[PDB]
């Protein structure tokens, strides 16, 4: 019995490296090079790659899992019972992958056109516009433009996604689709665990939030920002509002601490995308870590293709379960934000390398934040004034209490800014999915909910037919959003950690692991072990204690909270927006 479900493993894990490689390679192909026949095999593979889990997941639905003693074949069998959408008749099943394919194509081709004029895609055009315009109407005109052409076409699919999503969910055991996307963490109170953590880093939003909000008064007009109200979405240089950082010229807090343009210097120095992830791939290796295979240098797509292919440009990074083709997707600019992008996504790829030599069930991260975290740790370092002034993209900026504190609300505007947004998210898909926000009051629902987390309000009025989340790519994609929420809280925990272990000293926000061989070790046992434990496990090999933390986030930024609160209160802001309903009038 024991030995029916060792081999029933052993014959999954053979077969599922075969098939998932070909649907890997088919899936690339639509997303590198977006055509009717791509479109057209890739469907074929996903009818393919249905009929390998429906046999395999009907053979471990046979098993008993209480009787089995090895807790690794237990856990592997466990999760081929879920089929996940082959658990669908094949004429849904047919439906919901049209419907995936038809909402991905739907945002990607997606284009804002002036009157007789350009026709601009998100990226790079309108992502450049939010960053760079700060004047109100043209702001407005990108805002507003996106969400009419990419949310709106969206909205006509997302009724029956979310049926058939429900469908497969309810007939693998799960009560609907958010449940069963809970239920990944493996963690019975991860509800209100997030929710003790994001209202632990309430003082810091708020205090971020009302700081902005005055400066946005300065430069736009007080008829249009009510210092005691939500800030108009379209003001904080991102096209979602959730990152702050390209509003930084704004918000400087001592405007007499210049700092290096690091655009026109990365553009100057000529740097190009390829140099960009070969400074990820020095990083991770400098820590001890593996470096990314040669193969990975010729397969990859590290920028726009300028044939003028239609791609999936949203960066993503690609296992194909052969252990030896790992790539990225990614259409890179040369800016320091797209610099952290390609480490994010380089870490990925080093946790593929680390976990490739167990099963494929069990190839995946600790949890799925973990997954998003791993990059990130590494960017925290790379993006201190002293690592940045190695790679000669910023002057000297040590010693400075002017400096340390703009560079404090430099990462604020990214991570802290960030939180509100990662939570409501999936808030919102959760109670799509559960049935208590329908169709009718989508659009209603994710408003109320950017104004009770983010304290955001829309610059125009909503319409019937509006369809926000649809123009967030991460919602037509059906990608999970809960997972960087947990990254951004748990990337300052491996931050923390590792300093400690390279014998840093000192505030954490100065520290860079650069080099530190034995910050590797951490985190490469820790990825070594992908799904095969409960995450804790992963938490304790890395930080020294098994839960996750808002300390090490509120530790980073305390000075920043310090500053904040006394800037603040000299000029008594209301923190929060008491006056919540209001919205502009103009
Ligand atoms: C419950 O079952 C677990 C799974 O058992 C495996 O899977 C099932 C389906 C059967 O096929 C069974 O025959 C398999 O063993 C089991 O966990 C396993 O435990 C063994 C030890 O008993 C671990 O063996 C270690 O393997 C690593 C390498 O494995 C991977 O990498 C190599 C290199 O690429 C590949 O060739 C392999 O195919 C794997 O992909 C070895 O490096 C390691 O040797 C090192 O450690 C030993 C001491 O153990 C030293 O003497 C050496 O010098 C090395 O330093 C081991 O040989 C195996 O990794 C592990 N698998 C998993 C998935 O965890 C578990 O033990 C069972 N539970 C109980 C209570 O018995
Ligand atoms: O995470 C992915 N890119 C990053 C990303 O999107 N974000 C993360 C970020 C952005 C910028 C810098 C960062 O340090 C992290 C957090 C926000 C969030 C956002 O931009 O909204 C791919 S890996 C997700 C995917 C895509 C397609 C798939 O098929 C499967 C997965
Ligand atoms: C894009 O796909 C089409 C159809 O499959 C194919 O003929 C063409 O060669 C592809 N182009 C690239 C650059 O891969
Ligand atoms: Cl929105
Ligand atoms: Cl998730
Ligand atoms: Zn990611």
């Amino acid at each position: 019995d024991e030995a029916e479900a060792s081999k029933f493993v052993e014959e999954y894990d053979r077969t599922s490296q075969v098939v998932w490689n070909e649907y890997a390679g088919a899936n690339w192909n639509y997303n590198t090079n977006i055509t009717t026949e791509t479109s057209k095999i890739l469907l074929q593979k996903n009818m393919q790659i249905a009929q390998h889990t429906l046999k395999y997941g009907t053979q471990a639905r046979k098993f008993d899992v209480n009787q089995l003693q090895n807790t690794t074949i237990k856990r592997i069998i466990k999760k081929v019972q879920d089929l996940e959408r082959a658990a669908l008749p094949a004429q849904e099943l047919e439906e919901y992958n049209k419907i995936l394919l038809d909402m991905e194509t739907t945002y990607s081709v997606a284009t804002v056109c002036h009157p007789q004029g350009s026709c601009l895609q998100l990226e790079p055009d309108l992502t450049n516009v939010m960053a760079t315009s700060r004047k109100y109407e043209d702001l407005l005109w990108a805002w507003e433009g996106w969400r009419d052409k990419a949310g709106r076409a969206i909205l006509q699919f997302y009724p029956k996604y979310v049926e058939l999503i429900n469908q497969a969910a309810r007939l693998n055991g799960y009560v609907d689709a958010g449940d069963s996307w809970r239920s990944m963490y493996e963690t019975p109170s991860l509800e209100q665990d997030l929710e003790r953590l994001f209202q632990e880093l309430q003082p810091l939003y708020l205090n971020l939030h009302a700081y902005v909000r005055r400066a946005l008064h300065r430069h736009y007009g007080a008829q249009h920002i009510n210092l005691e109200g939500p800030i108009p979405a379209h003001l904080l240089g991102n096209m979602w509002a959730q990152t702050w950082s390209n509003i930084y010229d704004l918000v400087v807090p001592f405007p007499s601490a210049p700092s290096m343009d690091t655009t026109e210097a990365m553009l100057k120095q000529g740097w190009t995308p390829r140099r960009m992830f070969k400074e990820a791939d020095d990083f991770f290796t400098s820590l001890g870590l593996l470096p990314v295979p040669p193969e990975f240098w010729q397969k990859s797509m590290l920028e726009k293709p300028t044939d003028g292919r239609e791609v999936v440009c949203h960066a993503s990074a690609w296992d194909f379960y052969n252990g030896k083709d790992f790539r990225i997707k990614q259409c890179t600019t040369v800016n320091l934000e797209d610099l952290v992008v390609a480490h994010h996504e380089m870490g990925h790829i080093q946790y593929f390398m680390q976990y490739k030599d167990l099963p494929v069930a069990l190839r995946e991260g600790a949890n799925p934040g973990f997954h998003e975290a791993i990059g990130d740790v590494l960017a925290l370092s790379v993006s201190t004034p002293k690592h940045l002034h190695s790679l000669n993209l910023l002057s000297s900026e040590g010693g400075s209490d002017e400096h340390d504190i703009n560079f404090l609300m430099k990462m604020a505007l990214d991570k802290i800014a960030f939180i509100p947004f990662s939570y409501l998210v999936d808030q919102w898909r959760w109670r799509v999915f559960d049935g208590s926000i329908t169709k009718e009051n989508y659009n209603q629902e994710w408003w109320s909910l950017r104004l009770k987390y983010q304290g955001l309000c829309p610059p125009v009025p909503r319409t019937q037919g509006d369809f926000d989340p649809g123009a967030k790519f991460h919602i037509p994609s059906s990608v999970p959003y809960i997972r960087y929420f947990v990254s951004f809280i748990i990337q300052f925990q491996f931050h923390e950690a590792l300093c400690q272990a390279a014998g840093h000293t000192g505030p954490l926000h100065k520290c860079d692991i650069y080099q530190s061989k034995e910050a590797g070790q951490r985190l490469a046992t820790a990825m070594k072990l992908g799904f095969s434990r409960p995450w804790p496990e992963a938490m304790q090999l890395i930080t020294g204690q098994p839960q996750m933390s808002a300390s090490a986030m509120l530790s980073y930024f305390k000075p920043l909270l310090d500053w904040l609160r006394t800037e603040n209160e000299l000029h008594g802001e209301k923190l929060g927006w008491p006056q919540y309903n209001w919205t502009p009038n103009s």
